[PDB]
């Protein structure tokens, strides 16, 4: 079981994996326009960390976008395939992601969660109250009046994915 950052480098291997991830996202986030998922997963600003089983099968992942100078990242999509849920993978994935963000010098994660997903994020340390001022991400991350913007601080010397 590996947690690798997938790069859209135009190779058959990585491309297949990103498509596989994309299909998991659309399956688990049914109300999300599939063409939109495709757009973000394959654009040049987004990266995806996948849960790789047997070094070939994608069973879940997180698609995110780093705003490097600002030191924050938005979690665009997150999911574990249905037949692999409730096995601790979702949590292991987030811990691996936080460890990576810490190494990438990212200070905060932001994500718009679906009412049903809010609980998962709260479990991972995300909160509805923000320690980061609105002015800071405004202009980089879209401000939707109809979703719940959640935030998670990534401490520079806390041991994640331990
Ligand atoms: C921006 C984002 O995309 S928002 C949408 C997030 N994605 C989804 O909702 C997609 C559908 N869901 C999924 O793909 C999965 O259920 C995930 C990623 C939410 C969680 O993955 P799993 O492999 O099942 O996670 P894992 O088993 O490690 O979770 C363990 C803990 O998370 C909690 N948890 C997981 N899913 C949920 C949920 N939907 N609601 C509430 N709590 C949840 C478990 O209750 C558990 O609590 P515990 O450790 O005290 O027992």
């Amino acid at each position: 079981l590996d947690f690798d950052i997938l790069t859209n480098d135009g190779t058959h291997r990585n491309m297949k994996l990103l498509i596989d991830l994309k299909n998991i996202f659309s399956r688990q986030l049914p109300k999300m326009p599939k063409e939109y998922i495709v757009k973000l997963v394959f654009d040049r600003h987004h990266e995806s960390m996948v849960i790789l089983k047997n070094k070939q099968k994608v069973i879940g992942g997180i698609c995110f976008r780093q705003y490097k100078p600002q030191r924050f990242a938005e979690v665009a999509f997150l999911a574990v395939t249905a037949n692999e849920q409730v096995r601790g993978y979702g949590t292991r994935l987030m811990n691996k992601f936080k460890d990576h963000m810490q190494k990438q010098n990212i200070e905060y994660l932001l994500t718009y969660a679906d009412n049903f997903a809010i609980g998962y994020f709260k479990k991972q340390g995300f909160t509805k109250e923000h320690r980061m001022p609105q002015e800071k991400w405004k202009g980089y991350i879209k401000d939707y009046d109809g979703g719940t913007l959640m935030e998670c601080y990534i401490h520079p010397y806390v041991d994640y994915g331990r």
